[PDB]
């Protein structure tokens, strides 16, 4: 008997060759690692949001090491570098279990230390409920504009679909796909996304678009366990998700150290905004996370 084939990404590219963790459904998940060359003060996962993946994180996770943390991350299932079919997740449960695997990996090699969580969009409503899964355990989570409540226009347009798969075999159906422009005032930002060939840019598949609505009741069940500290962060003409999700997840969550920045006029990936509100997202998450860490 001989040894299969390499597994490789949906890019060809060898498993072997890349930093990866094998999930609890044998699924490959392409991994990403930003180490000070001290020893770290603590660790901090990075989560991004739905269609996108973890090289959009480079120049936060590279200020994040900077502050003498080991920052890490992975492409979640089905995105990016990771296996998996296309934005395609059989429950949003997966996504945080896989997110605790490489947490429980990660504070093997380097016990002892804090760890926080930072998330955008689903990655912050991947990272609300890793944290309310195991109250007590993170030092701290830092959320860009977290899906907790959909932008209301697309939330009616779309449970009614949804509830028209719900009752019969569609399995091909989808929504149309996000609008670029309304990602961020910084056109060259849009451009970007635009260009990078690992971002999904196809229309939500509405099973896909149940698991999100799956995620967002989540996230409402679990905001009074919801104790970890929390910088948010969240533009006020966000049309993907709406600022009064931000405004109710700071009154209910339980949390005794939450923090609210609203960045006026912003729209939505505000790490890739207006060099103003960039810097500033930049500067903040610094000081919340160094003030946490000292
Ligand atoms: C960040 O990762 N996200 C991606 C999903 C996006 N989104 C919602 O929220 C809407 C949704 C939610 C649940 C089911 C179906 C659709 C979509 C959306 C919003 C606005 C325009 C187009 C699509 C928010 C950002």
């Amino acid at each position: 008997p001989e040894e299969s084939s390499p597994r490789r990404t949906p890019q060809s590219i060898p498993y072997q060759d890349l930093p990866h963790l094998v999930n609890a459904d044998g699924q490959y998940l392409f991994c990403r690692y930003w180490a000070p060359t001290g020893t770290p003060k603590a660790l901090i996962f990075v989560s991004h949001g739905a269609g996108e993946h973890s090289g959009r994180y480079e120049e936060l996770a590279r200020m994040l090491m900077g502050l003498d943390l080991l920052v890490f991350a992975h492409d979640h299932v089905g995105h990016g570098q990771s296996e998996g079919e296309r934005m395609v997740v059989s429950d949003f449960h997966v996504f945080v279990r896989d997110v605790l695997q490489h947490v429980d990996s990660m504070q093997k090699d380097y016990p002892g230390l804090p760890v926080f969580l930072l998330g955008h969009s689903m990655g912050g409503a991947i990272a609300i409920l890793t944290a309310a899964e195991r109250p007590g355990h993170f030092a701290g989570m830092v959320l860009i504009s977290p899906l907790v409540l959909a932008n209301p226009e697309s939330a009616t347009t779309f449970k009614v679909l949804a509830a028209k798969v719900l009752n019969s075999v569609l399995p091909n159906l989808s929504s149309g796909p996000i609008d670029s422009s309304v990602l961020s005032r910084n056109k060259t930002e849009v451009d970007i996304y635009n260009s990078d060939p690992l971002i999904c840019r196809a229309g939500l598949k509405v099973c896909f678009g149940i698991q999100l609505l799956n995620a967002v009741s989540r996230v409402e069940r679990a905001l009074p366990k919801l104790t970890v500290p929390f910088l948010l962060l969240q533009g006020s003409a966000d049309r993907l998700c709406d600022s009064k999700g931000a405004y109710l997840l700071m009154e209910l969550a339980k949390s005794q150290d939450k923090t609210l920045k609203i960045y006026e006029g912003a729209y939505h990936v505000l790490h890739k905004e207006l060099p103003e509100v960039t810097n500033s997202v930049f500067h903040e998450i610094n000081m919340w996370v160094s003030q946490r860490t000292a």
